[PDB]
Parts: structure tokens; sequence; C-alpha cells
């Protein structure tokens, strides 16, 4: 006898927007001579707008149910592993300049 | 007996909009003599919009069900990698230089 | 005889909006030279706009249901790398510079 | 006889909004030789506007139910990891700079 | 007989909004030859405007329920890591500098 | 019987630059009813840029000679010219003005 | 039987600049009823840049030469003539003037 | 028989300028009804740049030689000239004035 | 028979200049209704920079030479002239001003 | 028989600078019904900037020279002219002034 009633008359709903910035990795780079690592970008993002709406509707008087919703997230990493190296450079974006050097000696 | 009523009249819904932004690895790069690496982008995200919708409609008075729904993700890394690596590298965007070395010596 | 009423009437809802900004990792860079490393972003991030909505309806009299929601998100790491590595650099983005030197001598 | 009535009559919501910034990890940089590390952004944030709406309607008279919604996050890190190393720089952005030197020197 | 009213009846709501600054880890950074890293920055942070909104409806008169809601958040770390090394540098950004010298010299 | 000797040996010149601005005489003009003149402009400029250059040789042991260079240059000028005359004017570039005159009158 | 003697070893010159300004005689005059003359602008400027350069080599030894560099410059004016002559002018610029007369009578 | 011996060896010059501002006659004029004259602008400016440049040579033992170099400039003037005449006008650049007369009246 | 001995041996100069201000006749002027005469601007200035510069050899033992150099400058000048002459003016820049007459009245 | 002995070694000359400000006549004028006059600015400034410079080499022994160097300037002038003549002028740059007369009258 569990009466569950919803009643909705003359409604009026708008202008209901949600809004999502860019997500770039590398990007408008005019620079040179530079490692640039984007490294495992992850996103669960959710971006929504619910207007007159409704859920799930789950009607069950003495019912002995079972409802399982798994979401396993699996992640993991093991990393060993030498990342964004720059050795023996030489950067010269300016003009005029004269006599630049840049040695590197190793002995083993 | 669950009488489960809902009764919707003269509804107006209007204007529901969700928007992303641009998801880009490498773009606009006029640089140049440069590493980029984007490594593992994983993207799981959702722009939803729902306007006057329902979800499921389960009447199940006095039932036994069992239900199992189940997102089991893997993303497990094992990583023993040089990544990212620039050497011996002279970069000369400018205008008017002169006399501009880079030397490696390496003895083993 | 449990009566559950919800009467709307002559509703008028409107403007509903949320906004979020850029998630940029490396933008906008005429720099060069540099070691720019972006390590594991994760974006759970979640941009929503309910107007005029409902959630779910579980209209369960005298029920000995069982309901599970288990969201396992797992993110282990284990780093034992060398991460953002700069040697032996000459950087002049200045003009009109002079006899500029950069040496590195090992011995082992 | 648990009687749950409401009751809206001629509402006028409007002008629900909720803003957030930009949320970048290294955006504008024109310097240059500099190593730049973002190691491990989380971004678990909420932004949302909700106008005129309800949540969840469960309807349980004398039910014996059992529900559990776990939100279990693992972010375990275990790091050993020589990060952001800089070393042998000459940086020169000015004007008419002369005879720089830097000398590394090393014995094993 | 637990009678529970709620009675709405010309009701006005305006303006009702929750702005959020923006979160920038690396910006804006016209400098060199520097060491800037940002180590796992977390956000758990929440931006909302709630507008004439109801939460759950539970109507279980005589219920023996039980519900769990568990929130487990892990972040332990564990860092023997040599973070932010800046060795042997010459930063020159003034303008008519001359003989500038950085020697670094070590036994073992 | 003297010698000149001149020995040059590793030499290097670079950025060797001479300018100047415009001469112009009448540009970027929107005005009107003027009267502009610009008599005679007489130029004998001399940007040169001489970068590891070298003159005349004349190896004239015990020689007699005439060497006679002349630029002769006139510009001799008699005027009993009435230039730049400007009468009668009602220059009106204002606006909304109302009962503008000039009047000019005379006899002989 | 003297020896001139010019040895020139591992020379490096760079970065030699001479400029100026615009020579400009009447340039961006949005103003009207103006009377502008520029008489007779004579240059004779000289903007040179001379780097690692060298001159004449008049190896003469006992030699009767006569060597005569003349220039001769003649610039003689003779003015008897009305030049910039304004007259009867109403200039009005300006908004919402009213009843502006300028009345000029002259007899003979 | 002397010996002039000039030895250069390992020399290095840089970062020679020599500049001046612009010579403009008659620029940026928005207002009117004026009278301007620029009258006879003589320019004779030597802006220039000399590093590591050397004159002229001249190896003369023992003779009879006549050098003459004769500039001979003539800028001789006579005037006898109306020059910067303004005569009866009215220049309202202000709003909003009223009843402005300028009556000019002679006989003979 | 003597000897004029130069030995420059690692010489290292940099950073020399000359300049000055612009030489400018008439600029920026939105006034009205003015006289502005510049009468004879005669310039003759020297703006040089010598950086490890050298003049002239003269090698010339026992030699009965004449060397003569003249620079005859003539800027002789007779006026009997109108200069300048600005008559009936009524200048109103104001805002509102009523009832301006200027009146000029003359008989022969 | 004499020996001039000039030896330089290891110099090292940096930063000389000369400079002046503007040599501007007539600038920056918004005001109106003015009279000026620039008449006859001579310039002969001698902005130098010597940096390791040296100047001419005469060796003569026993010869029987005759150098001469004349600059002969000449500037002279002779003036019977009405140079800056303002009449019957009716300046009002205020505002709300009323009334303003300015009466000449003059016979013969």
């Amino acid at each position: 006898g569990g009466k569950v009633q919803i009643i909705n008359k003359k409604l009026d709903l708008s202008n209901v927007q949600s809004k999502c910035g860019s997500k770039d990795n590398i990007k408008h780079v005019p620079g040179g001579g530079s490692v640039q690592i984007v490294y495992k970008p992850v996103d669960l993002s959710k971006v929504t707008s619910k207007c007159g709406s409704l859920g799930n509707i789950h009607h069950k008087p003495g019912g002995g149910q079972v409802e399982v919703k798994s979401e396993k997230l699996d992640f993991k990493d093991r990393v060993q592993s030498k990342i964004g190296s720059l050795d023996n450079i030489t950067h010269v974006p300016g003009g005029g300049n004269k006599k630049i050097e840049t040695h590197k000696l190793t002995f083993r």
C-alpha cells in the first residue's frame, strides 16, 4: 500500500549548461632543444547536465534481491627508468653572440 | 499494492548543453630539436546531457534476483626504459652568432 | 500505507550553469633547453548541473535486499628512476655576449 | 501511515552558477634551461550547481535492507628517485657579457 | 501517523553563485636555470551552489536497515629521493658583466 | 726602395650595419584645406658600411704625377615669388556648428 | 728605404652599428587650414660604419706629386618673396559653436 | 730608413654603436590654422662607428709632395621677404562658444 | 733611422656606445592659430665611436712635403624681412564663452 | 735614430659610453595663438667615445714638412627685420567668459 506519487504540472526548465576547459598535453611550443614529457595522464572526469530527469525506478516490495556494481580500476606502476635526460647542450637564441663552447670529457 | 505513479503535464524543457575542450597531445609545435613524449594518456571521460530522461525500470515484487555489473580496468605497467634522452645538441635559433662549439669525449 | 506525495505546480527554473577552467600540461612554451616533465596527472573531477532532477526511486516495503556499490581505485607506484636531469648546458638568450664556456671533466 | 507530502507551487528559481579557475601544470614558460617537474597532480574536485533538484527516494517501511557504498582510493607511492637535477649550467640572458666560465672537475 | 508536510508557495530564489580561483602549478615563468618542482598536489575541493534543492528522502517506519558509506582515501608515501638539486651554475641576467667564473673541484 | 707589408691572418669580422630613417617629404596628411610646400630638398647623405675593406694602392716611386679630383656643386637661387598663400578660408571640422561666415571685401 | 709592416693575427671583430632617425619634412598632419613650408632642407650627413677597414696606400718615395681634392659647394640665395601667408581664416574645430564671423574690409 | 711596425695578435673587439635621434622638420601636427616654416635646415652631421679600423698609409721618404684637400661651403643668404604672416583669424577649438567676431577694417 | 714599434697582444674591447637625442624642429603641435619659424638650423655635430681604431701612418723621413687641409664655411646672412607676424586673432579654445570681439581699424 | 716602443699585453676595456639629450627646437606645443621663432640654431657639438684607440703616427726624422689644417667658419649676420610681432589678440582659453572686446584704432 506504499503509494508513491510524483505530480508535475506546468513546469518550465531552461538554460542548464555545464562547460569544461581544454585538456592539452604539449601545445603551442615554439621553443626548441627541450625535453618535454607528459607521463601517464589519466582522466576520469565527468561533465554532465541533468534537467528534469530521473534515476532508476526499482519497485521491489518484499524482494530478496542482491545487486553488485563493482568498478575496479587498476593503475599500478613500477618504474626504474631514466626519464627526461638533457646533457651537453648549447642553446643560443640570442643574437650576435660569439665564441660559445660546451665541453664534456669522461674517463672510465 | 505498491502503486508508483509519475504524472507529467505541460512540461517545457530546453537549452540543456554540456561542452568539453580539446584534448590534443602534440599540437602547434614550430620548435625543433626537442624530444616531446606523451606516454600512455588514458581518457575515461564522460560528457553527457540528460533532459527529461529516465533510468532503468525494474518491477520485481518478491524476486530473488542477483545482478552483477563488474567493470574491471587493468593498466598495470612495468617500465625499465630510458625515456626522453637528448644529448650533444647545438641549438642556435638566433641570428649572427659565431663560433659555437659543443664537444663530447668519452673513454671506456 | 506510506503515501509519499511530491506535487510540483507552475515551477520555472532557469540559468543553472557550472563552468571549469582549462587543464593543460605543457602549453605556451617558447623557452628552450629546458626539461619539463608532468608525471602522472590524475583527474577525477566532476562538473555537473542538476535542474529539477531526481535521483533513484526505490520502493521496497519489507525487502531483504542487499546492494553493494564498490569503486576500488588503485594507483600504487614504485619509482626508482632518475627524473628531470639537466647537465652541461650553456644557455645564452642574450645578445652580444662573448667567450662563454662550460667545461665538465670526469675521471673514474 | 507515514504520509510524506512535499507541495511546490509557483516557484521561480534562476541564476544558479558555480565557476572554477584553470588548473594548468606548465604554462606560459618563455624561460629556458630550467628543470620544471609536476609530480603526480591528483584532482578529485567537484563543481556542481543544484537548482530545484532532489536526491534519492527510498520508501522502505519495515525493510531489512543492507546497502554498502565503498569508494576505496589508493595512491601509495615508494620513491627512491633523483628528481630535478640541474648541474654545470651557464645561463646568460643578459647582453654584452664577456668571459663567463663554468668549470667542473671530478676524480674518483 | 508521522505526517511530514512541506509546503512551498510563491517562492522566488535568484543569484546563487559560488566562484573559485585558478589552481596553476608552474605558470608565467620567464626565468631560466631554475629547478621548479611541484610534488604531489592533491585537490579534494568542492565548489557547489544549492538553490531550492533537497537531499535524500528515506521513509523507513520501523525498518532494520543498515547503510554503510565508506570513503577510504590512501596517500601513504615513502620518499628517499634527492629532490631539487642545483649545482655549478653561473647565472648572469645583467648586462656588461665581465670575467665571471664558477669552479668546482672534487677528489675521492 | 721601401716595402709596405700588410699581413692578415685568421681574421673574422661580422655584423656591420649602417642605416637611417626615412627621408620623407609629405606623408600621412588626413587634414584638408592646408597649403604645404617642401621647397628644394637637397640630399647628399652617404650611408656606407665598410668591413675588412681597403682603399686605393698608388705605388709611385719618384713620379711627377698631377691628380685633381673636383666636385663643383651649384645651387644658386633667386626667388621673388609668392609661396604658400592661403586666404578667405572657412575650415569647420567640428560638429553641430552654426552660422559661420567669413566675408572678405576689397576695393581699388 | 723604410718598411711599413702591419701584422694582424687572430682578430675577431663584431657588432658594429651606426644609425640615425628619420629626416622627415612634413608627416602626420591631421590638422587643416594650416600653411606649412619646409624651405631648402640641405642634408650632407655621413652615417658610416667601418670595422677592420683600412685607408689608401701611397708608397711614394722621392716623388714630386701634386694631389688636389676640392669639394666646392654653392648655396647662395636671394629671396624677396612673401612666404607663408594666411589671411581671413575662420577655423572652428569645436562642436556646437554659433554665430562666428570674420569680416575683413579694405579700400584703396 | 726607419721602420713602422704594428703587430696585432689575438684581439677581440665587439659591440660598437653610434646613433642619434630623428632630424625631423614638421611632424605630428593635429592643430589647424597655424603657419609653420622650417627655413633652410642645413645638416652636416657625421655619425660614424670605427672599430679596429685604420687610416691612410703614406710611405713617402724624401718626397716633395703637395697635398691640398679643400672643402669650400657657401650658404650666403639675402632676405627681404615677409615670412610667416597670419592675419584676421578666428580660431575656435572650444565647444558651445557664441557670437565670436573678428572685424578688420583699413583704408588708404 | 728610428723605429716606431706598436705591439698589441691579447686585447679585448667591448661595449662602446655614442648617441644623442633627436634634433627635431617642429613636432607634436596640437595648438592652432600659432606662427612658428625655425630659421636656419645649422648642424655640424659629430657623434663618433672609436674602439681599438688607429689613425694615419705618415712615414716621411727627410721629405719636404706640404699638406694643406682647409674647411671653409660661409653662412653670411642679411635680413630685412618681417618674420613671424600675427595680427587680429581671436583664439577661443575655451567652452561656453560669449560675445568675443576683436575689432581692428586703421586709416591712411 | 730613436725608438718609440708601445707594448700592450692582456688589456680588457669595456663599457664606454657618451651621450647627450635631445637638441629640439619647437616640440610639444598645445598652446595656440602664440608666435615662436628659433632663429639660427648653430650646432658644432662633438659627442665621441674612444676606447683603446690611438691617433696618427708621423715618423718624420729630419724632414722639412709644412702641415696646415684650417677650419674657417663664417656666420656674419646683419638684421634690420621685425621678428616676432603679435598684435590685437583676444586669447580666451577659459570657460564661461563674457563680453570680451579688444578694439584697436589708429589714424595717419
